């Protein structure tokens, strides 16, 4: 079967630079051009670049002027797409295209995130019901954390019916934020006391707050 | 240049799509079909040149799908018949052209056997405010705060589907905690496809 398998995630700082490689196994073909694009996290796609494995020949967009170089080894059938003078506009997901001419074959894609933050615990918002809210819904908003993951549970894990975790958003600051809501039934809210568990491993840090009104 | 597509669709199972690719004449060109499903990666589902004029497609979709290019001026479309849930993708179209491959926007197709249904949408505690969306099909919801005019520290989270069916969202504010009491903080939520816009005022 034809694969084109791409290289690992990476997150690196405003200014540096990442080289991404797409391998393709199963085509023992000296015809194996290979396309880039890269879709932002809320943008469609858009192209980078073209590379032909034999002859040589590549192509950049008006976009890229010096900061896309398509480089390609024939040996080891790998084709790397590197992308310099990075900033924070370029977080997206690479792709590599397939075959030649249609894009058959695709990689997995592999994200890329340029951000100048370090590392951050998260700094978790409980969210009460309001004045207008037979079933309440509860919240903990967990605001600036860099990089992912984190994880959010409700009760230790006991409660799990009702309770949606979103995806987490890059802001333009360079930081992470995610909500947890949950939507329990309204006359448990005195008696039934519920806890945002919050971990964030990469900072170590695992915050509980409660929620109530 | 610039490739316009279609506008979004919400089919139910077993219907049939056609999404075009209006263009900036695609003459010479040759355009790829791709789609993406929710989050994952992309698939091909066919190809087509003007000039060589062939035609080529995924043995996925080499019957359900068809490709064709408008008579007059220049146009191209993607229609694909027998609709599953599991067709529920954003469709591409990227045409080669003069050493440049210029993508499409995309179009969104939605397909389930799910009916239209309006979002019930408040939560309360610098504090941080926002509203959380609970099942409603389809997909586009739009939310703001106090008419447009809350744009800073408003967040609006990607939206999840549900065994139900159905999506949720949830949209949060983060404000100062002085101007609870004297700033009015309202959501809110457009729901086109159901016609209805909720107001849900927070405190």
């Amino acid at each position: 079967e034809v694969q084109l398998v791409q290289s690992g995630a990476e997150v690196k700082k405003p200014g540096a630079s990442v080289k991404v490689s797409c391998k393709t196994s199963g085509y023992t073909f000296t015809n194996y051009g290979i396309n880039w694009v890269r879709q932002a996290p809320g943008q469609g796609l858009e192209w980078i670049g073209y590379i032909y494995i034999g002859a040589g020949d590549t192509d950049y967009s008006e976009k890229f002027k010096g900061r896309a170089t398509i480089t390609s080894d024939t040996s080891a059938s790998t084709v790397y797409m590197e992308l310099s003078s990075l900033r924070s506009e370029d977080t997206a997901v690479y792709y590599c295209a397939g075959t030649g001419t249609r894009f058959v074959y695709w990689g997995q894609g592999t994200l890329v995130t340029v951000s100048s933050a370090s590392t951050k615990g998260p700094s978790v918002f409980p969210l009460a019901p309001s004045s207008k809210s037979g079933t309440a819904a509860l919240g903990c908003l967990v605001k600036d954390y860099f990089p992912e993951p984190v994880t959010v549970s409700w009760n230790s894990g006991a409660l799990t019916s009702g309770v949606h975790t979103f995806p987490a958003v890059l802001q333009s600051s360079g930081l992470y934020s995610l909500s947890s809501v949950v939507t329990v039934p309204s006359s448990s809210l005195g008696t039934q006391t519920y806890i945002c568990n919050v971990n964030h491993k990469p900072s170590n840090t695992k915050v509980d707050k409660k929620v109530e009104p």
